[PDB]
């Protein structure tokens, strides 16, 4: 069930799609990253047509919309990420098993590219250029996080099992939030650019 | 894609069904266990049924099918746990951020084993404060595996100069395999919880 503004993979199941600069898609993407990152330089953004990590994803977030009774479970983040794990995300997507983890071992988003265009998270590459990914994440139900979780904590402990979906750093204004499952977040763009 | 022979569940998304000695689910189960633990005595064999573990496990194993091409990439494993996991494994699965590290490390991910006796050990099936002992028969999706190594947070690469094409699992011995790791959420689903006793 793969989207409508994917491009044709020729019968493959991955591919990094270079975007059209001054089109709809590439216009809007852009906007969310300058919005706090004017003063960097875009380099280009790049569609990941990841079907297998897509597939995995949707399963989860048609799964959250049951168990929370409600959609408004997505939200659109940042992260900040070195060369060297680009492939590897490109192609596996997101993995708590791989900086400050102050709410928790699981791996972090961004609310403002600002943040993920740090060089501790976007480290720029021996030429200078530097890489964020636009992220769907399922943030669903949250809750403030704490040093040395590895699951979210239980809505109520007379229940321990049912879980909040993520935590964050402040539940009433966010700026990140952690995930700590598998397939809970989905790679959408690769934003490559310099300061 | 719930499986046909489940109990209806009646839109609930989880429940434990009691097997019957002498079905034939129940005596498989059973001799599976007594081929290596035949001194302990089975209390009881529970079918776990949880939809959204059984999805999400599902979708994983067409993926490894499609990757593959013609591997048998499922095993059935056992896994040894303490009382306190039983309620988050029944209804969260296998979690590597909370697996022991092993007296045989070969990766940091969660252990299953080929014999029952070695998921029997104390050390894994902790005795309860009744002594009953629990272990997880597990559908693994084991795919293609190489000799792990302790210092692994992923499989390793299939080939150095590609380190993002991974073997889909680890094991001690590739021509005689006794456990088997995984690293990743969803490859494995928790099928049946025996409890048990000496
Ligand atoms: O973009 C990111 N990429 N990798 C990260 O690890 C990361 C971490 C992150 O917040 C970490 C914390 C700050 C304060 C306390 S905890 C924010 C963004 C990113």
């Amino acid at each position: 069930n793969l989207p409508e503004h994917w491009t044709d993979m020729n019968h493959q199941l991955f591919c990094m799609v270079q975007l059209e600069p001054g089109q709809s898609e590439y216009n809007t993407i852009k906007d969310k990253f300058t919005r706090t990152c004017s003063s960097y330089a875009i380099e280009k953004i790049e569609r990941i047509q990841n079907a297998f990590l897509w597939q995995s994803y949707q399963v989860k977030k048609r799964q959250m919309d049951i168990k929370n009774d409600h959609k408004n479970n997505e939200r659109l983040l940042f992260h900040g990420t070195d060369a060297d794990s680009v492939p590897y995300v490109n192609q596996h997507g997101f993995n708590r098993s791989c900086n400050a983890v102050s709410y928790g071992k699981g791996t972090y988003f961004a609310v403002d590219a600002s943040y993920s265009a740090k060089d501790t998270y976007s480290k720029p590459d021996s030429n200078g250029r530097k890489h964020m990914y636009v992220v769907r994440v399922l943030t669903g139900v949250f809750t403030k996080g704490r040093a040395g979780l590895v699951t979210p904590p239980p809505k109520n402990p007379h229940n321990p099992t049912d879980l909040f979906d993520s935590v964050t750093n402040n539940t009433r204004s966010p700026k990140l939030f952690v995930v700590f499952f598998d397939n809970q977040a989905y790679p959408e763009y690769l934003i490559t650019f310099t300061a």
